[PDB]
């Protein structure tokens, strides 16, 4: 039936997931930006 | 009730999020491609 | 008509996808944390 | 009204997006795995 709130409920989880990814690539863009060399 | 536009409204946010991720891994695929060495 | 379960069905796939990404950036945050140098 | 197909239509785009991310971190997990050093 009304699974429409169910979507909003797991998509809110997907956003929670990218909230990890985002910060982790932010972290990677920092590390990969050059941790021991490069500019 | 009609949360269906609400989904479209936060999924548009998820896409906004990967628009960061995408470009940031693009950045990582560039950096990790070899910033100070490698090919 | 009722594509609402269809969304939940492909969004469950998107979550399955980030379950790869998440762990892979976890992996990257580890590797990029310094595999041969850096801290 | 029925934005429900609209969701499926942009979520199909989000999946298209992670299809980039997934492969790009795959790429990063490869590069970050050690391109010039490490194991």
């Amino acid at each position: 039936g009304s699974t429409n709130d169910n979507i909003t409920a797991r998509l809110d989880r997907i956003d929670e997931k990218l909230s990890e990814i985002l910060g982790m690539l932010h972290t990677l863009v920092v590390a990969s930006a050059g941790p021991t060399s490069a500019r």
